[PDB]
């Protein structure tokens, strides 16, 4: 919970990487490790990497540019009761939607160990990243 590791990535078409826009300061304002991959959902591939780095929480740059992979991806890591990582603020995730998810999160609101930043957030909301997931919730 306090584990200093933070996998970030993703995004779309969208300039390049406007999800980039320091989420990894959050890093610095968390006393947490950067495990920044790029622009990639790496699934099984930095969960091998997740083993290694002990992945605390993961931050996607998208709403859903990462498909049915990394929604049961983190779900299974739940499910697995071996891999850490039932702390995923994903950033975007699902457009218009907020709390009140439809079918899809529905049964992922039952989990809801994930929360996501609604579309036209900002930066002063990832120091609400470590702020909360370090807190209590």
């Amino acid at each position: 919970m306090e584990k200093k590791t933070i996998v970030l990535g993703v995004i779309g078409s969208d300039c390049h990487a406007v999800g980039n826009k320091i989420l990894d300061h959050s890093f610095t304002n968390a006393g947490f490790n950067v495990v920044n991959i790029g622009v990639l959902s790496s699934q099984e591939d930095f969960i091998n990497a997740a083993i290694e780095t002990k992945a605390d929480l993961i931050c996607v740059s998208s709403l859903y540019g990462q498909g049915e992979i990394d929604c049961k991806g983190l779900r299974e890591k739940c499910d697995e009761a071996g891999l850490k990582g039932i702390k995923l603020f994903v950033g975007g995730n699902i457009v218009v939607g907020k709390q009140n998810w439809p079918d899809v999160e529905q049964r992922f609101k039952a989990m809801g160990f994930d929360r996501v930043y609604p579309p036209g957030t900002s930066p002063e909301t990832t120091i609400a990243d470590m702020k909360e997931v370090l807190g209590v919730e």
